């Protein structure tokens, strides 16, 4: 069984490389962030431009939705995160604390906390309501590429150019596990599986790996794409077949069968590295976004 994703919409508006795209949990919206310092909101189903959210002083590298689809958090080279009320467009809080560029961010499932990762090689945990830092984890010895909460929010997984994946106790801040394979390439992305059993990790040796967190073992490897230079998002696609989805530095979107690890589709159309992809929560829809030579977001439907 193979999907037949087909291009439906191309979304133009950002004036520099796109950084990160995410679908709202309620499925209505796509948020994008960009090196152009802007957040843009788009209709998830029609690709129709909705509004621009502005305020960061420098480029934004990541953006993420609150559980109720009402808030965004963004991570920027201005060394802040910003919490946004999407309807009003207002910046509710500016999170100051990192000493270098903030590269990655996420809400916990309860959306009372935010986790962030930075070039200052730390991971910080923030209180959403007060906008204050609760914990600072001396997490890595190189820039942090990704941070993600597990299903009940009790765990944080982080990745770094230092070659490590680490799992942290949210409440205590203690390192619970360090994961690394036979080699030490930079780890450029990590996230928990939807059921929370697994960890999907990208390394800059053109490889994605599915880990059993609790066993601390690599279960699956996904190859065939190009990933040696940039931190490319990866996803679990679950609305139809169970796929792994990733951008690639050959300007394609790759889709693998999660179980068999075979490539089942490649999406062609971007003119630069596909840095970010996202999967719609209820429809077979993928959003993809590319770097400076391209500047567009594309919406594919299977
Ligand atoms: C983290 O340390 C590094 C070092 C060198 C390159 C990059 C990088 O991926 N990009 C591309 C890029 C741009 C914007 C956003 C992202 C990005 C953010 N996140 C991810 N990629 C995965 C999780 C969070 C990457 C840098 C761009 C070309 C100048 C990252």
């Amino acid at each position: 069984v193979k999907p037949n994703y087909a291009l439906k919409f191309t979304l133009a508006g950002h004036t520099k490389a796109v950084s990160s795209v995410k679908f709202s949990p309620n499925g209505e919206w796509l948020a994008s962030s960009s090196a152009d310092k802007l957040i843009k909101i788009w209709g998830a189903y029609d690709g129709k431009f909705e509004k621009t959210i502005s305020g960061h002083k420098l480029g934004i590298s990541d953006v993420a939705w609150s559980s109720d689809s009402n808030l965004l958090v963004s991570a920027s080279d201005d060394k802040t995160l910003k919490i946004w009320d999407v309807s009003s467009g207002k910046c509710l809080k500016t999170l100051k604390g990192h000493s270098n560029y903030v590269f990655c961010c996420n809400f916990n499932p309860q959306s009372n906390l935010i986790v962030s990762g930075s070039f200052d090689e730390s991971v910080r945990i923030w209180d959403v309501k007060t906008g204050k830092c609760l914990k600072t984890l001396p997490a890595h010895s190189d820039p942090v590429s990704a941070v993600h909460f597990n299903r009940d929010g009790s765990l944080i997984v982080s990745s770094s150019y230092d070659g490590l994946c680490r799992i942290w106790d949210t409440a205590s801040g203690q390192c619970l596990k360090t994961l690394i394979d036979d080699d030490n390439p930079p780890v450029s992305f990590v996230k928990f599986s939807p059921n929370g059993k697994y960890i999907l990790a990208a390394t800059l040796d053109n490889t994605l790996k599915l880990w059993d967190y609790s066993k601390g073992k690599c279960l699956k490897t996904y190859t065939g794409h190009k990933n040696e230079k940039y931190c490319i998002f990866a996803n679990f696609s679950v609305t139809g077949g169970k796929w792994i989805v990733s951008g690639s530095e050959d300007n394609l979107v790759y889709i693998w069968n999660l179980q068999t690890k075979e490539i089942v589709q490649k999406l062609q159309g971007h003119t630069d590295v596909v840095i970010s992809t996202a999967c719609h929560p209820t429809e077979n829809i993928i959003a993809s976004a590319a770097l400076e030579n391209d500047k567009t977001i594309k919406l594919w439907k299977s």
